[PDB]
């Protein structure tokens, strides 16, 4: 009985064996824009992805991780709410079973098509293992995905997906730019979370971008044909992979922008 999105061992089960479910910090969480406060004690946002170096691409049984090269100091966020230096390990989605819904960030309610993460640890604790056990550890880049005009940018992914239909498949993956994701503005509400998966770990400070990317329907269409079970295995459709918004409790959602 391992931790999933369907009924029975889906978010309001991780409690069970994650109690930090109920945490004080925990993600995500509803965006409420007029609540939100322009920090003016922000840096701006720095995201270098040049020198980012892709891996190899893996389902495992959630979602489908993009793995980067993090031994060197490439592809890096800094600024921003940020301290010091962090480096991109991993990205991933999360999306629905129909365009209404998929994003676990939501604005002012409002639920995106999907939602793109784009995972970073805190460079002054040596690698992500020693991060994951700081209150600053990790820094998520959070961008909203709706059904509109094709990303370019997303269609490697998008035909790669074929040959990582099941959990636990795993395919190369080298030479991906993830400049090709990002939206144009760099705009963004940042607050202090966790992760939305088990083990739910409240080591996030979270940055999500106000502009949204488009992405086609044939795109979202395609994550959507994904398997949660593995080969050989009844077919469960990689759909809804997304935890809901999460109480805010005792934070403050600041804003970058005016
Ligand atoms: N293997 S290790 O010791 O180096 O580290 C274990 C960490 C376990 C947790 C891994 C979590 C990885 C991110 C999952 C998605 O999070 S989200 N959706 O972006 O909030
Ligand atoms: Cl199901
Ligand atoms: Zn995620």
């Amino acid at each position: 009985h391992h931790w999933g999105y369907g009924k029975h061992n889906g978010p309001e089960h991780w409690h069970k064996d994650f109690p930090i479910a109920k945490g004080e910090r925990q993600s995500p969480v509803d965006i409420d824009t007029h609540t939100a406060k322009y920090d003016p004690s922000l840096k701006p946002l720095s995201v270098s992805y040049d020198q980012a170096t892709s891996l190899r691409i893996l389902n495992n049984g959630h979602a489908f991780n993009v793995e980067f090269d993090d031994s060197q100091d490439k592809a890096v966020l800094k600024g921003g709410p940020l301290d010091g230096t962090y480096r991109l390990i991993q990205f991933h989605f999360h999306w629905g079973s129909l365009d209404g819904q998929g994003s676990e960030h939501t604005v002012d309610k409002k639920k995106y098509a999907a939602e793109l993460h784009l995972v970073h640890w805190n460079t002054k604790y040596g690698d992500f293992g020693k991060a994951v056990q700081q209150p600053d550890g990790l820094a998520v880049l959070g961008i909203f995905l709706k059904v509109g005009s094709a990303k370019p940018g997303l269609q490697k992914v998008v035909d790669v997906l074929d040959s990582i239909k099941t959990k636990g498949k795993s395919a190369d993956f080298t030479n991906f730019d993830p400049r090709g994701l990002l939206p144009e503005s760099l705009d963004y509400w940042t607050y202090p979370g966790s992760l939305t998966t088990p083990p739910l770990l409240e080591c996030v400070t979270w940055i999500v971008l106000k502009e949204p990317i488009s992405v086609s329907s044939e795109q979202v269409l395609k994550f959507r044909k994904l398997n949660f079970n593995g080969e050989g295995e009844p077919e469960e459709l990689m759909v809804d992979n997304w935890r809901p918004a999460q109480p805010l409790k005792n934070r403050q959602i600041k804003a970058s922008f005016k």
